[PDB]
């Protein structure tokens, strides 16, 4: 179910393993913003969801380091995974970058993504 | 730095060790909600921020399923550690519960934590 | 342009008059909620947006306490109105409820309506 | 208790009367940002808030033009008044940013002010 490829509405690529504990492992490629090639993400999931057609919440984050460029930020998408024929995982999420002390009240991005199969 | 004992404004407790790799490992206490004892956390953090008196900026998820309890929820803080004249975490978070689709609106709870040591 | 009356996602209606002053006034009819009726809403938006082809900033608030109901809670919309054929407004919300200090923790939900004609 | 003159954390000033049908009127100065002068503000208020300990909802706009200045952004603050020895405002809050379709993922800063008589 989690487990696969995802896209989001900007084109980006969300490459997802879900394992047995309730992890979250693996690749996020941005389209947009300071970022090229992919970022290691790590995550966590509701491994023992509710049976009630409930979503199965999730959430990971991605910090924009790799060896290509280093944007100084980090996103978390915190959401819930909906499987069956047109499966989603509906997310919002929080981007941060270092900021001095100053300018922390500009620190942080808010949004929203759904990603689809 | 970052790794050691964190505790919040709510007085909930964060175990964490920065790996040279940008992950970030331990485990979360909650002195609030529906929670009980421990939970493991993943998250990643910038491993070469800039020093030009920004902040390092860092996320982590934890699913608030143990052995113990299932919230069926998911919680992501998005901040950034600052290295001032006092060790600090800043951030702000977003929890979301799985929900039926016609609750999905309201599904997700947003908010800011800050962490000492 | 933004005057008229907008639906969004969930069926709710917004009904708007934008002023010279850059006053937003209507009354806001929720699908969802504790709610019941339309409500008072007031805002305020950009005037004199770019020229570029930008969108024009906007956000309004709504308590919803009417004489039918009351659920001592208040959403303030924040986003951007986009004219063309498809107009649109697109949105997040934060939804705060009245609380105890104990649970100010949970008071904000935080969502994204999208809105149209 | 609303009524009167207040600060955050940032060195802003917010000037606030609050009318009795529930309608909150008045200006805002912001310390930081592209931003001079006093800004007009609007919003609204739980006129008939719980008597059990709770909070009072509220929230408010602010579009960020004035005779001296246009940032082209809008700021919403939704929280609450709590009352008391230590009259404070916790609010979380949305700004905007009027941007083309490009940058629209990018548009929307989020963070939180505390107020104080
Ligand atoms: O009630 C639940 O669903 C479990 C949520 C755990 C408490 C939340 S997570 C964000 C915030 N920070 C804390 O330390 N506790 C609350
Ligand atoms: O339940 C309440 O506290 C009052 C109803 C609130 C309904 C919310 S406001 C954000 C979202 N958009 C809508 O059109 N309805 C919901
Ligand atoms: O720069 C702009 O676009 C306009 C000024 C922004 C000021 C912001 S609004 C949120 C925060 N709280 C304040 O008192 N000031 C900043
Ligand atoms: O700081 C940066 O510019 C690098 C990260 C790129 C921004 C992101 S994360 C949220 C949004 N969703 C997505 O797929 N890309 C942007």
């Amino acid at each position: 179910g989690i487990t696969g490829t995802w896209y989001n509405q900007l084109g980006s690529t969300f490459i997802v393993t879900a394992g047995a504990d309730g992890a979250l492992t693996g690749t996020y490629e941005s389209a947009v913003g300071n970022a090229e090639s992919r970022y290691v993400l790590t995550g966590r999931y509701d491994s023992a969801p509710a049976t009630d057609g409930s979503g199965t919440a999730l959430g990971w984050t991605v910090a924009f380091k790799n060896n290509y460029r280093n944007a100084h930020s980090a996103t978390t998408w915190s959401g819930q995974y909906v499987g069956g024929a047109e499966a989603r995982i509906n997310t919002q999420w929080l981007l941060t970058s270092g900021t001095t002390e100053a300018n922390a009240w500009k620190s942080t991005l808010v949004g929203h993504d759904t990603f689809t199969k």
